[PDB]
């Protein structure tokens, strides 16, 4: 079957409107993707040390020692907003559409190509590249999600954001378990601190072959592969924002007090003693009913500490959170001027709200028996050291998330987000992810692995340490997935029109190529449209 | 049936999703009329007279001489988009639709009222106000339109714009014919020109009656009256605008040498010699093939005089252009922010494109021996005077309209324009009107008719000059309409995004109200986003 | 309602010159005896 294309290229992405305001968005995506032969075809235990970076007193932060399985498969990931929607895609579906839900998945495998590369070493020396007509590619479809599970977007080791672009998987490599201590200290520490990776606890060993417990499939010129269609079980994403927070929840005070001509001094007043209101605190010792006093429902969003380590068997990591900045860097491939130079990544800062975000400047704390204004002496300010440091506040200590902590999930960061992630096996489960914002519970679509079969020479001595000797092989095939969501069509609810991604005399060429052809994907906000939260 | 109401109020506007990507917009809009007695029971014939205006050698366009049939009647007029929807609504159809169709209407009017006014003249003095319940509100709605098309929006007079602001119906008057010399005139012009109103002729007599041609309901407070559901013949409206000119339509042409480093400066070469080159030309002299040369399809737009007065039998006018500017001057019902003083309308000049639009200092005559570099005697430049006029050149006069025109309509203009409009009822019709983006061929919504009726005294004489008085009455009545639309929804076609309507930090404050409470209602663009037209 | 054309434009075709027709308002009729 080799003069025979075994798929069809299709890289269109159809919005099919069913019925009552919710449509059905088909992203088609398929792409060119080049393999290389394996640089070694056994797995490989690798430990990663960097002492001399943390040994520095004061660089904890820079800590990367830890230990990877290192296999000899490449991993084709296509988790990413950029691989599905362009920009004028990501337009539509943003400005028009009120919640998405990621209904199914599928990919396939097609018109596979194998190729060999003879160094004709004459004068140059030349180079020649030959089909191997009857040499196979590997796959592998882990339906069971027995691997691990490695998201290449948290690395940007997605596939290619451009139909046209050539793209190719990544070397996939796994955590493997080890012991490691590192002590903080800051520039003044004295004596070398204690830093050191102990080693593996037998206990915790997990060595992952794919051989092993995935069937694999040869794939010759003409053969084919195609995954079926996966339904995933994740819960609606949003694409609405809230903006109100304690201050702005319930029925504000009435003004017994109005202005009677334009202008910016010209305020309303209550008119009322603030503390000869009526209304309900929950301080049962004034008498003061301010709009920070007044009881309010439940609280929108918390208070966690800020730059934050934890620690745990493995090393330090930041205490993560749930408020509003991820921060992207990336390049030429996913985004990134195409021609730029050096290899230096691009970047930024998806900055998401005023939904649930908080000024800690603004906190302050004091004394039961309230008595404003009030003493220093009843007042732990943001501005107050902690522990005699002087840049730590009790804020950066402070944890205000509790059964009354309201919060919203996390927003699409296009293009270089991922869209989903698979749930943690444990007990008791994350109330949300901070990667994604679709999470399948239960079920995730298997990660697809991808290898160039061995290719061997005459001389082939397995007995022997030497390292198997074969014929440079590659394979160029392509690669073609179908993601499939289902939107509502949003409405006007307000007097007023509202945000909108548009395109401006400002951003009109960070979506047109260059006379060189040069090109770049500009990250997009995601859920620009306000909604009542209450 | 005093105590009991006849109607709902309903200002709401529902998109119904159908099959397709296309949607149902059904515009709900009432509002309180407030309506008084007429000034006159009678049809008066009024001439406008003004020659000292125009007695000024050079102010001729300054001509506002007409005559008009004053009828005792009052139009409610409810052609303009700013009657049924507000900020919010136009930006969602402006933005997700591609194409509207204008489906049908109805209205009706309910809640009627009719009050008296007693001058209690104690000491300030006094006044009061009472009910007349067995007074009755006239209503005529001409379905079979033979009343003169007197669109309210032309003269800023439709129903106001906003929900809860009372708004009235405007005294109905129709043009009677008449005749009008004026002859033009500069500033150095000798002697005094002719400018006279001749008169009326017999032959063109059109004096028309509500009474005599249409029936007449009477309200009192009980009554309702509803008008039927019309269902307009017009052609979609489009939400797209196209871009290209002559100079964009085709295949470019093959660049030989293409830029190969970043740079403002590094063009694309065509390559080859301008008279050696290939392709297809009108001119059959040169062989000279360039973009300025090259033979197109068509011609997108034409060339018409510019400030252009022409003159028939009543006076001079305007001669109206499809290119692309309307000003809309206006006032407080209508936009201009509420609050705003003085008498001095808000106003604007809807800029709609580059579609059909030309600059005329870029045009230019050659002779047809070409014959370049061009001599002066051989080349009619926009600067070369016409007349000996030093403000006068070939293109104030030029016009290119033929066989090969291409233009598209008129684009809706929020909230201030005219909605749909009357065909003129000649035989050889206008291409599209200048004022409406919908014109009904054969039927248009009859237009409706309020009036209330005379509250007469105990003192009447029908033989008597005097002129009948009657009891100071006056009405406010509840009105409701109904328009219909059909859309359908945009997609994306290229890879970048697109042209939308959005709130910026510069804009928020035209879609809220002040402290006082004041409002206005900005205008907006309507075509807003790319169309292929070749 | 209406438009301008040239008035006593005569052009000029492959058998000579002739009037530049109108649609305005004026019509000459000339005839005798059997017809008025």
């Amino acid at each position: 079957g080799v003069g025979i294309s075994t798929g069809t290229f299709n890289n269109q992405t159809e919005f099919k409107f069913l019925e009552n305001g919710w449509v059905e968005i088909t992203a088609n995506s398929s792409r060119l993707v080049h393999l290389n032969m394996p640089e070694s075809e056994n797995y490989k235990r690798v430990v990663v040390n960097n002492m001399d970076k943390t040994a520095v007193k004061g660089n904890m932060a820079l800590d990367d020692i830890h230990v990877e399985i290192v296999t000899p498969w490449s991993l084709v990931d296509a988790n990413a907003w950029g691989v599905w929607f362009n920009p004028g895609d990501w337009q539509l579906i943003v400005n028009t559409m009120s919640e998405l839900h990621l209904v199914s998945f599928e990919q396939e495998i097609f018109n596979v190509v194998l190729k060999t590369v003879s160094e004709s070493a004459t004068q140059p020396p030349t180079k020649v590249y030959n089909n191997d007509l009857t040499a196979s590619l590997m796959v592998a479809l882990d339906s069971n999600n027995t691997m691990p599970f490695t998201p290449a977007a948290m690395r940007s080791e997605t596939l290619g954001f451009y139909p046209w672009k050539p793209t190719i998987p990544t070397p996939w490599r796994y955590y493997f378990q080890w012991d490691r201590t590192l002590i903080p200290s800051h520039t003044g520490t004295s004596g070398t601190p204690t830093n050191v990776y102990h080693g593996t606890d037998p206990d915790d060993v997990q060595f992952y072959t794919i051989e092993n417990s995935v069937p694999v499939h040869l794939l010759r010129t003409g053969d084919e592969f195609a995954t079926g269609t996966f339904f995933f079980d994740c819960k609606p994403c949003r694409l609405t924002h809230t903006w109100q927070t304690n201050r702005a929840l319930g029925l504000p005070p009435f003004l017994n007090s109005l202005p009677q001509s334009e202008g910016a001094t010209n305020f309303g007043d209550i008119g009322v003693q603030q503390d000869k209101r009526r209304g309900v605190t929950q301080m049962g010792n004034t008498d003061y009913i301010t709009e920070a006093t007044i009881m309010r429902p439940a609280e929108v969003g918390y208070s966690a500490p800020y730059y934050s380590f934890e620690a745990s068997t493995q090393g330090p990591f930041k205490t993560p959170i749930a408020a509003g900045d991820p921060r992207y860097a990336f390049g030429r491939q996913h985004g990134q001027k195409t021609t730029t130079t050096g290899e230096t990544p691009e970047r930024f800062t998806y900055i998401a709200h005023q939904d649930t975000g908080r000024y800690p400047e603004g906190d302050w704390i004091q004394n039961i028996n309230f008595n404003l204004p009030v003493t220093n002496d009843n007042v732990l300010l943001p501005t107050d050291p902690i522990g005699g440091k002087t840049g730590i506040n009790y804020t950066n200590i402070f944890n205000t998330y509790g059964p009354l902590t309201a919060l919203n999930n996390v927003p699409p960061v296009y293009p270089n987000g991922q869209i989903w992630d698979k749930e943690f096996d444990t007990d008791l489960k994350p109330r949300l992810h901070i990667n994604a914002p679709f999470v399948c519970q239960n079920n995730c679509p298997g990660q697809l692995f991808v290898k160039v079969a061995p290719n061997l020479t005459n001389q082939y001595d397995p007995d022997a340490s030497a390292n198997m000797s074969r014929i440079v092989t590659y394979s160029d095939f392509w690669w073609k997935g179908k993601l499939v969501f289902k939107a509502k069509l949003r409405a006007s609810h307000t007097w007023n029109p509202i945000q909108q991604m548009s395109i401006n005399v400002d951003n009109q060429f960070n979506y047109v190529p260059n006379n060189i052809g040069a090109m770049k994907i500009v990250y997009e906000k995601s859920q620009l449209a306000p909604r009542k939260l209450y």
